[PDB]
């Protein structure tokens, strides 16, 4: 036995926030090797609510020189006598065992890993933990795969491996590829199936877009805007209609009416987070209302879509994270909806990028707006180019449903608004700045005025 409780508590990736723990205690516990266990761990709050977490325990009978304190989970006795817990994932050699037994397609008790067809997996390669903050634990092999671990780990399809399979298996090269994978039972053997991790390909030498953006919006005499970044969101625009098309010959299409009552509850509950949006909320209501009725193609998209999900390698844009959007159950993340809504995600990432700059400035830093000009200017065009890349693979421009697809701009940026003016105050007008130039787009594409 272990206090599991009392480690869990303090570890970045668990997510009990300000609740208290009445037990955490190993639901299931699989030997790997003689000091190697898995566990999967229920932690059970005062509710009654339980969470499950994922833990590799490595042990050893003294203390090991490489672990952290964060790695040390405790002691206990054993048949040779006392030994440390510590979390495995660290452990270079435990790391790569884990990498073995998806390389061999394992099965381990109610564990069953899967090397995706073909793929080759870098066993020879060094270990290291991934120093980033997330939610999970990655261990990167060389320069050349990514394994994932899960830590919170819930029954049901996971839409990242998911999705990723669908891709790679298609031969879509705008992701990086999926390499294999594993899972468990939820309930023990014939249950609900729980996904435990996925094994990717490293995109080495890589920039996110974010950074590649943020570094154009702040190109400084910019005003004349460049080509060089238009012709990178023209690419991202081919990549992310590329991933589409093979996303929805895959896993279908089907048509529903826009989500006018949805849209609608998420812009009630904004406006008491950001009171600014009441002033804004009939204008806002009136335009959803107007698609009352429309009928919308959807299908299985990113889900969650923003610079910082798309990674620049030297030969091509990759979508990374399928996860879907981080506070919705898995059943909605699993949900088909308008690749509209992703294109939307896109633009606002645009707009923020861009203006990022502008909120972090004084007054007196752009006294005439000249600045603030140019980041207009900027996002207008790499939206645009963005948008004909997009039309050139899917034969069909984003724009053309411009009603649709400045609704969706909108209510992300609803969204936003309530989140800055919760969390950053100080960028709220980029959000608000945007509620006003999309209601007159929203306003102009009902009446079928846009280009
Ligand atoms: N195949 C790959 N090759 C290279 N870098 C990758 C990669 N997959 C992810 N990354 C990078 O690793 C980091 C983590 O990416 P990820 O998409 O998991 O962030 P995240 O913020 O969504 C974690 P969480 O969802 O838990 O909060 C990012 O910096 C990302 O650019
Ligand atoms: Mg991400
Ligand atoms: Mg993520």
């Amino acid at each position: 036995t272990l206090a599991f409780g009392d480690w869990i508590v303090h570890r970045r990736w668990y997510a009990g926030r300000s609740r208290e723990l009445v037990s955490a205690e190993p639901a299931v516990v699989t030997p790997l090797r003689d000091d190697l266990d898995h566990i999967l761990l229920d932690v059970t709050y005062t509710d009654g609510t339980v969470e499950r977490y994922q833990l590799v325990v490595r042990w050893a009978d003294s203390p090991v020189a490489g672990f952290g304190e964060a790695a040390t989970i405790g002691t206990a006795l054993g048949p040779q006598g006392e030994r440390i817990a510590y979390d495995a994932l660290f452990d270079p050699d435990a790391a790569r065992h884990l990498l073995r037994l998806v390389d061999a397609s394992a099965t381990v008790a109610d564990l069953r890993f899967t090397r995706e067809p073909g793929a080759t997996l870098p066993l020879y390669a060094p270990p290291k933990v991934s120093s980033a903050e997330q939610s999970n634990t990655s261990v990167i092999f060389g320069k050349d795969a990514m394994l994932k671990v899960f830590r919170r780990v819930t029954p049901g399809i996971n839409p990242d491996i998911e999705l990723n399979r669908v891709l790679a298996q298609a031969g879509n090269r705008h992701v990086a590829r999926l390499l294999g994978s594993f899972e468990t039972s939820w309930a023990g053997p014939g249950t609900d199936r729980c996904a435990l991790g996925m094994v990717t390909a490293f995109a080495a030498n890589s920039a996110e877009g974010w950074d590649m953006a943020t570094a154009s919006a702040r190109e400084m005499f910019a005003d004349v805007v460049g080509s060089d970044f238009a012709d990178e969101s023209y690419r991202l625009g081919n990549a992310v209609a590329s991933v589409h098309a093979t996303l929805a010959e895959a896993l279908g299409t089907s048509t529903e009416p826009f989500p006018v009552d949805t849209v609608l509850a998420r812009l009630q509950s904004a406006a008491r987070s950001a009171p600014e949006l009441a002033g804004r909320a009939a204008a806002v209501e009136e335009r959803y209302r107007r698609l009352d009725g429309r009928a919308i193609t959807v299908q299985r998209v990113h889900g969650d879509l923003h610079l910082g999900q798309v990674l620049r390698t030297p030969d091509d844009w990759l979508l990374i994270d399928f996860e879907g959007e981080p506070g919705q159950p898995l059943d909605e993340r699993r949900r088909p909806d308008s690749p509209l809504r992703d294109v939307a995600g896109v633009l606002r990432s645009f707009e923020y990028a861009a203006y990022q700059k502008l909120v972090e400035l004084a007054p007196e830093q752009d006294a005439d707006g000249r600045l603030a000009d140019r980041a207009r200017n900027w996002v207008d065009r790499n939206s645009a180019a963005f948008c004909a890349g997009y039309a050139a693979v899917a034969g069909d421009d984003p724009r053309r449903d411009g009603d649709v697809l400045a609704a969706y701009e909108l209510d992300k940026a609803v969204y936003e608004a309530a989140y800055e003016a919760r969390f950053r105050p100080s960028w709220l007008p980029i959000p608000m700045r945007s509620i006003d130039r999309i209601l007159g787009k929203l306003a102009a594409a009902l009446e079928h005025h846009h280009h």
